[PDB]
């Protein structure tokens, strides 16, 4: 029951209207009014001449309007390109061009770059917004690109991978690991343009669940432990720095939520350690790449080279071996398949570099080629 983006934000803002879907210091949104004031701003947009397809880059502060206007952008059917507002505008030239970017909606119009793109104030278009929801939106498929995100190429320059609506639509699937639902409660503190913020933005807004909202800039713990607390956070993602720090300054506060999923690069064992030791809390691994659009699996850490874990929902993760067969002990590579797998890169010839079709199950499935070395059941990198 895979459906565009906007389709199954309808879905759950019509089934949830009065549950709470994001907060800001003292500003409280219920699902109703996320979906009033993202049908507005996307007529608003309309008016603005962006049409299907149009690239659209983000500029905006973690504010209600950042998540506004990514729900608007995809109703209208155009592509996001999130861009991390920390970083010196020499490097946001560098992003859009990688990406296409024909227009970019900032917050501070006055620090923007120069380039063939259209710069459109977040501030005004938001004013704009005046009583009027109906509009004529597109029919949008499941494999509709829905926005562009950058890794690093092999130089080390920005590299746009292309991110379809089911890449992201997918986080609305309860994760059976998580036992998550509508009742629980997501911060949103990784940066936009990083795959990690599809976590904490649609697990929870796909799901009927909150999202509660971290003040811009870079982090101050204090601030955010004193927000999982006051908000109740029950699901809290962290990358390796955010999660080992907390660990050595604060671990109590990992264990106010339900569950802790710790995203990134692998993460020393010994830290895992000490965390589950201190508290209830059910702490996992998390595996994920901005190829498979989001977080991708998960391993749960019982007590005390961490495994990769389950997959999540329509994931599908294999150790080839060079029969291209499932590895027996047998050494081999990590390959991913699914709702997950990105449209690919900027033009097919790099994308015949990772992304390749390997028979497996009764069935042709598109793979991402991780380059990472794997083994057994479960998965270690
Ligand atoms: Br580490
Ligand atoms: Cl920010
Ligand atoms: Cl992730």
């Amino acid at each position: 029951q895979l459906k565009a983006v906007p389709d199954i934000f309808d879905e759950i803002s019509q089934r949830f209207p009065d549950r709470v879907a994001l907060i800001f210091d003292q500003r409280k949104i219920t699902y109703r009014e996320l979906a009033e004031q993202c049908s507005a701003l996307a007529a608003v947009l309309q008016n603005n001449c962006l049409i299907k397809g149009d690239i659209v880059a983000i500029k905006i502060e973690r504010s209600p309007e950042l998540y506004i206007f990514m729900l608007a952008l995809m109703k209208i059917g155009a592509v996001m390109v999130p861009v991390n507002s920390n970083s010196p505008e020499r490097y946001i030239g560098e992003v859009l061009s990688a990406a296409g970017a024909r227009y970019l909606i900032s917050d501070d119009v006055t620090s923007v770059p120069g380039g063939a793109w259209h710069v459109l104030s977040s501030r005004t278009l938001i004013q704009n917004c005046t009583q009027q929801r109906s509009g004529n939106y597109p029919v949008l498929s499941a494999d509709d690109p829905a926005l562009i995100l950058m890794t690093s190429g092999s130089t080390g320059k920005p590299k746009s991978v292309l991110i379809a609506h089911r890449g992201i639509a997918r986080l609305g699937l309860p994760v059976p690991a998580l036992g998550n639902s509508e009742r629980d409660c997501y911060l949103q503190i990784a940066d936009i343009s990083f795959a990690a913020s599809a976590n904490e933005i649609w697990m929870a807004l796909l799901t009927g669940a909150c999202l509660t909202i971290a003040p811009p800039g870079l982090p101050d713990l204090m601030a955010l432990a004193r927000q999982i607390e006051s908000d109740n956070v029950t699901m809290l993602f962290l990358s390796g720095g955010l999660f080992r720090l907390f660990v050595e300054v604060s671990v109590e506060t990992l264990h106010i939520p339900d569950c802790v999923v710790v995203s990134g690069d692998f993460v020393n064992p010994r830290l895992f350690s000490v965390a589950v030791q201190a508290g209830k809390a059910k702490i996992f691994n998390g595996l994920g790449c901005t190829e498979n659009s989001a977080i991708s699996s998960l391993y749960h850490i019982q007590s005390a080279p961490v495994p990769v874990g389950t997959p999540l929902p329509l994931v599908e993760m294999v150790v080839f071996n060079e029969r291209l067969q499932p590895c027996t002990g047998e050494y081999g590579e990590l390959f991913i398949a699914g709702a997950g797998v990105a449209l690919g890169y900027s033009d097919p010839q790099l994308t015949a570099e990772r992304f390749i079709t390997i028979p497996y199950q009764g069935t042709d499935m598109l793979f991402y080629r991780t380059d990472d070395r794997a083994t057994y059941r479960n998965i270690v990198l």
